[PDB]
DNA sequence: AACACTCGTCGCCCAGAGTTCACCTTGGAGCCAGGGACGGTTCATTTGGGGTGCCGGAAACGGACGCGTACAGGCCGTATAATGGGAGCTGTCACGGATGCA
């Protein structure tokens, strides 16, 4: 499933589609600490995201 | 061994990336209405053409028909005198019985 299809907010979307995120299944692959090293990371993006 | 200087690190503070959320337009995509000319169809010619069955007959042609020639096979005759065969090579044994003689 994309992220996309999650149907979140602006900056995850964004800071996603940049580097080339395109589903869910390497999110679910990625932990927590693993996709929470970019830079400039939204903590309510790590709210949703968890 | 005693003494007086300059550099990451972090937080914090303001501006936009670019993204979402969310407002107006206008070229529509199509839907329908109307008008050819057009190509498909059909039907009048049209006499240009294919056509032909048979023949006078001319000439080939297939064969009959009669009459010559050709070797193949057959018949026939040869007048000094010429008057009874070469050859075969045979080392068996058993043995039953006829058999020409006993």
């Amino acid at each position: 499933l994309p992220i996309d299809d999650l149907d979140l907010t602006v900056r995850s979307y964004n800071c996603l589609k940049r580097e080339g995120v395109h589903t869910v299944g390497e999110l679910v692959a990625r932990t927590e600490s693993d996709l929470l090293d970019i830079r400039n990371f939204g903590q309510k993006s790590i709210d949703e995201v968890k």
